[PDB]
DNA sequence: TTTTTTTTTTT
């Protein structure tokens, strides 16, 4: 009844944020400077400054949305004349909505409302263009009449043909003109629910939802996404007569949000402390006892170095690091940890993986017989990280796929005549048991953990863990019985902040490495390369593979701390951690 | 609205190249030398002519090209009659535009318009034929007359058969005669992103 | 092509 376009468009230009900014008439501004077309309102802004017109949006979406719309294009015309003959039509999208619904608890009740819904993002289909309002030509030689047929509407989601001419009355052929035809971006997409609400003994749910006008490629596979809209009813097949009065629901997707500055102020407070880099390390695992070199590396992989593209070649940026261990050392539970704290991961098992589900799988399309790619393992986690667990368990067709991955980060494809070169800058984490039950010191690594040498050159840092019982056992038992008993660590950085800290490193950050600590990775490279002339008798190897290495170790500290610069003191801690690995492998000095 | 065909025509006679030697007439002798039918000219010298043709060319593609190949086409049979007999339509092709959109990048907005695209070739298609003007013959016992059913309008890409007999005014069957239909050669590709966007 | 269990030939 009440007309709702004179509070909203005075709630626009009059709201004053938490820090007095007046964020919504800024946020108009770049919409019309740089051509947006769409708006994103907070529902509790909304709510606080007037709470008739908030519920009037939840529960009167179809109708109150085309009438709000329309005033915010009005604003914008006398605001720019110029928004006019470039966009005829602009979105406001509403985000914040209180009702959420499981995905697995939608019912009847639910179609036709506004609702939000947290998943997954599992598939993306290409970009296609959907007919709104067609026009159409009567092949009969009288008529040669050209009209639009979803008169007075829009064409609905079944594309009818018109029976009788409205211009003459008279049956016969039409045909389509499609350059009078009015189109629309059209993309669709899957969203399946989250693992941790899936009841026991059950398999995920999926969702269809589809994305139109500039809503599409918003969102990448495998991204954890919370979208609002409308659900409907799905018809695809409605010539398909005979039984089955039973339909599919679809979300019809009117915002979507993926996964912000008191955060940022917080992430910053915590980079002041001289020891950040103690505390970050003391994070990783809290629930493991001991470990702490292997902690110190974990956390140099999360954040990684800076990529170089040199004039011929290039140089990855991602470290990937190897350990071999004693059944029971927790190897499994630190990378559980790594998967979950990382703000993108991928967990792999080497027994439930192929070689088409690490790289690509090609799938037929059997309704036209057409062929496609599907994403893998490896390219989903494109800049992230690959988490691989028992890589020595993994069959040999399916190991190869990886050797590309770690070394030139491309992966290439050439089956059912789709040839493509896919990107994988992902850092790869490895765990792997040795041969003979536990470990054998004596014998080198190479004979005692069942891999070919020419996978073994292309990890950073490999690590080996010794579960020899000694001393340290009554410390370990009392640690682990603490952990039972609920009692946890203090001065620990939680999960949210710390996925959020590294977020922020891997994005702001990008560290130049000095001339200081340019001299002293040489040093000690030249100087180990003479000690190594003398006698290079070990299983691993010397190459200036490892120099590599060593800038990308230092780099990662210094993005560790939020630095910009690499001093003296993080290239002296790059080359602790990488003397270590040099002998902890066999070999000695 | 402006007839372009006679600036069209002096724009291609009088054009200053590196050393105003018309370089344009040079490749048209050399198409006429060796019955090219394909003469392709740069956006930026036809900008830098007469900058009014050159927004026709890149925003009226559609109506304007058919009337500058008809121009070109008098140009050179007035100039050497003995083009005719062999080649009854040239082309002229625009190179250089610079409206360049992404592939990724594409919107219904793009739909109709002269646009470039930069990718890699991966599947081309053997050498086919298409028919632009077919012509049928109605199967009925008082007809037996024969037609070109797309008149006065290209044969669409949709293959469509009369249903009402236009020199008799009755439906029925009608059968295609391949000898008195028009062909063009036709060819299908498919390109792809490069890896780098 | 792809994963799967089956009998079969052939990689
Ligand atoms: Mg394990
Ligand atoms: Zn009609
Ligand atoms: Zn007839």
């Amino acid at each position: 009844q009440i007309d709702y376009r004179d509070v909203f468009i005075e709630f626009l230009t009059t709201f004053k944020g938490n820090n007095n900014q007046n964020k919504y008439i800024e946020r108009i501004n770049e919409l019309v400077a740089y051509r947006k077309k769409s708006l994103i309102i907070e529902f509790s802004d909304v709510l606080s400054f007037n709470e008739n017109l908030a519920y009037e949006i939840i529960n009167n979406t179809k109708i109150i949305l085309p009438i709000l719309e329309g005033a915010l294009y009005d604003h914008i015309l006398q605001l720019d004349p110029t928004y006019q003959r470039d966009i005829e039509k602009v979105h406001v999208r509403i985000v914040g909505i209180p009702r959420v619904i499981e995905l697995r608890k939608i019912r009847s009740t639910d179609i036709g409302k506004l609702i939000t819904i947290d998943g997954i993002l599992v598939k993306v289909t290409p970009v296609k263009e959907r007919i709104y309002k067609a026009t159409y030509k009567h092949i009969h030689p009288d008529c040669m009449q050209e009209f639009e047929w979803p008169e007075d509407e829009e064409m609905p989601e079944v594309l009818e043909m018109p029976t009788i001419c409205p211009k003459c009355g008279k049956p016969g052929q039409f045909r389509l003109i499609p350059e009078k035809t009015k189109l629309i971006d059209w993309q669709k997409a899957v969203i399946q629910e989250r693992p941790e609400e899936v009841p026991s003994g059950q398999l995920p749910r999926q969702l269809e939802i589809i994305l139109e006008d500039d809503l599409v490629d918003s969102a990448r596979p495998g991204d954890r996404v919370k979208v609002t809209g409308i659900l409907d009813i799905k018809q695809d097949s409605p010539v398909k007569r005979g039984s089955r009065a039973v339909f599919d629901i679809y979300m019809k997707v009117s915002s979507i949000e993926v996964s912000s500055e008191e955060d940022e102020k917080k992430i910053k407070d915590l980079a002041k402390d001289p020891w950040i880099r103690d505390r970050i390390i003391s994070s990783i695992a809290p629930s493991i006892y001991g470990h702490w070199e292997l902690k110190e590396a974990l956390a140099l992989a999360l954040f990684g170095g800076v990529p170089k593209v040199l004039e011929d070649t290039r140089i990855r940026g991602d470290i990937h690091i190897l350990i071999i261990g004693d059944p029971g050392t927790a190897k499994s539970q630190m990378l559980q940890f790594i998967s979950r704290v990382a703000p993108r991961a991928v967990y792999t098992t080497g027994k439930g993986s192929t070689a088409a589900g690490l790289t690509a799988a090609v799938v037929r399309e059997k309704g036209t017989g057409e062929y496609y790619l599907e994403a893998g393992a490896l390219v989903l986690a494109d800049g992230g990280i690959a988490v691989i667990d028992e890589i020595d368990k993994m069959r040999d067709e399916d190991r190869v796929a990886i050797h590309e991955a770690m070394e030139q980060q491309t992966v290439s494809i050439a089956k059912a005549g789709i040839v493509a070169k896919l990107n994988a800058r992902a850092a790869v984490i490895a765990a792997g048991n040795p041969k003979f039950g536990r470990y054998i010191s004596e014998r080198p690594v190479s004979d005692n953990i069942n891999l070919p040498p020419t996978i073994l050159s292309r990890f950073d840092l490999i690590f080996i863990l010794k579960d020899q019982p000694g001393e340290q056992d009554r410390e370990l038992a009392n640690y682990i019985l603490d952990v039972h008993s609920g009692k946890s660590t203090k001065n620990i950085i939680d999960i949210d902040t710390l996925r959020k800290y590294i977020a922020y490193a891997r994005k702001y950050v990008t560290p130049k490495i000095t001339s200081e600590a340019k001299n002293l990775i040489t040093d000690f490279f030249v100087e180990m390369r003479k000690k190594s002339s003398e006698t290079p008798d070990s299983p691993i190897l010397i190459t200036p593979r490892q120099l590599e290495a060593l800038i990308r170790i230092s780099e990662a500290y210094a993005k560790m701390a939020l630095k910009a610069e690499v001093t003296r003191e993080d290239a002296e801690r790059a080359i602790n951690i990488m003397r270590l690995f040099l002998e902890s492998v066999g070999v000695d000095m």
